[PDB]
């Protein structure tokens, strides 16, 4: 099968660094420079062997045609009301980017409000963040080019969709919050830096500042309202309280779900907003999360994890602020994770819990916390919601493994609350009734029970004959919940596959104790959990090692790359998307410093000792056994991925191809594809999504020699 040669790639054998006494060689360090002729030539040589490999077999075309056909269905957001008008996002099916629509009534004719598709030929300019003024008459929105985290904020007057001159540059990881006087908006920006700021650079992002922009002015007049020059990693995000009286500042450092909470009573400002605000440091440490829900005068309701790993709701009175005085409004549940909360219709709270990786939605009274109404849902996820304090109705969107999504509406003025199907769409071609979802709980190495979802065609023999696609992430308190994937269901229907998603430690499925179980010294639990998931599928007869594919993105790309290294005999195929591969240097680039809360940092001897043991870049080793090789491996990245700089995948594939690729016994291909005008994934246009999944399943099909089933 291996009918190509790996490119020649220079090894700088002088690149030796000391880490607390451990000499580490980094011969591909030079790939850290994206702009060098040498790096650009490496990328070209790699894509030159990958693309033909992927496009040789007729199955890529079959898959791409079936994907294009089945992905072609109406895709809606929830309606949301802003001032006098309703808005919703809608894609007719195959538009590169969804379009924002407006209508003046829920029953009236909608018209295009903002259409990103016209800002590029190829859909690579995307919306990234927006905020309407409190009255709904003005609109701010962020645009990113080529998948970069960098944003430009532009502005419109809603009536007539009129473009305004205001443009805010150097926006990244930013809040967007209008003061209720309609005068201007808070946002975040980074100081100027040498070299490029377009998504191709690797330069670290530090000293993020909080600014206020007055509408109708140039950015250079913007007011600096908060900054932390002694704490270059601190990021201060602003929001206004529901009554418009207070600015709330959530200062983060790293990805841990914790924040300082400062406030500014805007009425107490000496002459409106003219400089650094008179911040009151309500919570001035990083011990807990405080997520603003609503207030009633000085009584502020927050979702918190303080003393509550599964989260709870507390009331802090600004006039009696000590911790011992706080009221517990809705206590922590013993198992169920309180994911998010919203206040609607003045005195209702909407609460969304995660119960064994499935969502429930409940309505509660604001005054007492008492449960009032359960909104009935099938097994799956709530992935969209609208309804804020002033609103008298909610919309919410539900999805699962086997159904695209239903949007419900519920009129909260009604004595009897009966939610109703507002929009529902049928993907004809994949009959949901042909398949089943099961959830099982398997023991990991240390005996911890891990959930796993398995989706498969009804009445299959568990004889180990099926190809399988096992997905994980495992990190950053993120829960991996049921979602509708056309691309995955084709694998099932047309490649006879079994799909699995393992809810490994590191994620948020069981609150902070679950997150804490997959970070720092205990990161290895994630990899152990994920290996055990594979072994469960094998032992139980869903698949065999030779037919098993694993997949993960970002922190999940780390997960699958590490698993490739640690248990190469367990997997036939590995697809690592935009993965963190160099665990010794991740912190040096763009926003990487923020991930040390999950990973630790190599500057510390203790942390270095954890990291060296699983860092994919540092653990490529020919398997000792003669009969064991590395799985077929495909790394996917893109030249504007400034979330996870592509040097991670570049150095890793260079190492895979040298250490393992050159051995006689290695016949499984080790490839990388580096896309252009794309980044980490968010905002990727439909055309690129389709190319991507076609590439991935074609790789699987060729490596495992899977027949297409029409
Ligand atoms: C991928 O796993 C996921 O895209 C990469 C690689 C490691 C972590 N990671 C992220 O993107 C992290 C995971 C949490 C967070 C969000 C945006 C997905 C919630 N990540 C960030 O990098 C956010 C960066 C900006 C930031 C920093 C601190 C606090 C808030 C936002």
């Amino acid at each position: 099968m291996l009918s190509f040669q790996y490119p020649d790639v220079y090894r700088d054998e002088t690149a030796i660094q000391d880490y607390h006494g451990h000499k580490v060689c980094d011969p591909y360090a030079w790939l850290e420079d994206p702009d060098s002729e040498q790096t650009k030539a490496f990328v070209e040589a790699q894509n030159k062997i990958t693309v033909p490999f992927l496009e040789q077999c007729p199955i890529r075309g079959l898959y791409k045609e079936r994907m294009t056909e089945l992905y072609d269905y109406p895709k809606y957001s929830c309606h949301f009301k802003k001032g006098k008008r309703y808005f919703y996002f809608y894609n007719t099916g195959l538009q590169n980017q969804r379009v924002l629509y407006v209508q003046d009534s829920l029953e009236g004719e909608a018209r295009v409000f903002l259409d990103p598709n016209i800002l590029s030929d190829d859909g690579t300019v995307a919306l990234r963040g927006y905020a309407f003024s409190e009255d709904g008459e003005y609109f701010a929105y962020g645009l990113s080019a080529s998948g970069s985290d960098w944003v430009t904020i532009k502005f419109m007057k809603v009536d007539g969709a009129k473009e305004l001159p205001d443009v805010l540059e150097r926006v990244k990881f930013s809040c967007m919050a209008w003061t209720h006087d309609g005068k201007g908006m808070f946002y975040n920006a980074y100081p100027q830096q040498d070299g490029k700021s377009d998504g191709t650079e690797t330069s670290t992002n530090l000293h993020q500042k909080l600014y206020y922009h007055v509408l109708g002015t140039d950015q250079s007049e913007d007011i600096l309202c908060a900054e932390f020059p002694d704490e270059p990693k601190w990021m201060g995000g602003a929001e206004l309280s529901d009554d418009g009286r207070y600015v709330l500042l959530s200062i983060r450092e790293g990805c841990d779900p914790v924040n300082r909470l400062w406030y500014c009573d805007l009425q107490q400002e000496s002459n409106g907003i003219t400089g650094i605000l008179k911040w009151v440091k309500l919570i001035d440490n990083f011990e807990g999360e405080y997520d603003y829900v609503t207030n009633e005068g000085t009584v502020f309701t927050f979702k918190t994890n303080r003393h509550s790993p599964n989260y709870r709701l507390i009331n802090i009175d600004f006039t009696d602020p000590e911790e011992s005085k706080w009221k517990v409004l809705v206590p922590e549940h013993e198992k169920d994770v309180l994911e998010w909360v919203a206040c609607v219709r003045s005195n209702f709270l909407v609460l969304c819990y995660l119960h064994d990786v499935k969502n429930t939605l409940q309505l509660h009274d604001l005054a007492t916390g008492a449960l009032l109404k359960i909104f009935p849902l099938e097994v799956g996820s709530v992935v969209g919601y609208s309804g804020q304090k002033k609103d008298t109705e909610i919309f919410y969107q539900f999805t699962s493994f086997l159904s695209p999504g239903i949007i419900y509406h519920c009129d909260l003025t009604k004595e009897e609350l009966e939610p109703r199907v507002f929009r529902e769409v049928t993907v004809k071609g994949i009959d949901a009734s042909d398949y089943q979802t099961v959830q099982i709980f398997y023991p990991s190495k240390d005996g911890t029970k891990i959930p796993m979802f398995i989706v498969h065609k009804k009445g299959i023999k568990l004889d180990g004959s099926h190809p399988a696609f096992l997905y994980g992430y495992g990190g950053f308190n993120i829960s991996i919940t049921p979602n509708y994937s056309v691309s995955r269901l084709i694998f099932v229907r047309h490649m006879g596959g079994v799909l699995a998603v393992a809810n490994i430690r590191g994620g948020g499925e069981y609150g902070e104790t679950w997150h804490k179980g997959g970070i720092l010294a205990n990161k290895q639990n994630c990899f152990d959990d994920f290996q055990c998931a594979a072994e469960y599928l094998i032992k139980e007869g869903y698949t065999s090692p030779k037919r098993l594919t694993i997949n993960g993105g970002s922190n999940g790309g780390l997960l699958v790359a590490t698993c490739a290294n640690q248990r190469p005999d367990l997997f036939g195929c590995v697809i690592a998307q935009v993965g963190v591969m160099d665990m010794l240097k991740f912190h040096k680039y763009t926003i990487g410093h923020a991930w040390t809360t999950d990973y630790g940092c190599s500057d510390s001897k203790q942390h270095f000792e954890w990291l060296i043991k699983y860092s994919p870049l540092h653990n490529v080793k020919l398997p000792e056994a003669d009969d064991i090789q590395y799985p077929s491996m495909l790394l996917l990245t893109a030249d504007h991925d400034d979330r996870v700089v592509p040097l991670h995948s570049l150095k890793f594939i260079a190492t895979l191809q040298y250490i393992v690729g050159r051995s006689r016994k290695q016949n499984n291909p080790l490839l990388i594809h580096v896309d252009t005008k794309a980044g980490h994934g968010a905002g990727k246009p439909t055309a690129k999504v389709i190319e991507e999944v076609s590439d991935m399943f074609a790789f699987i099909a060729r490596c495992l020699n899977i027949d297409w089933i029409p």
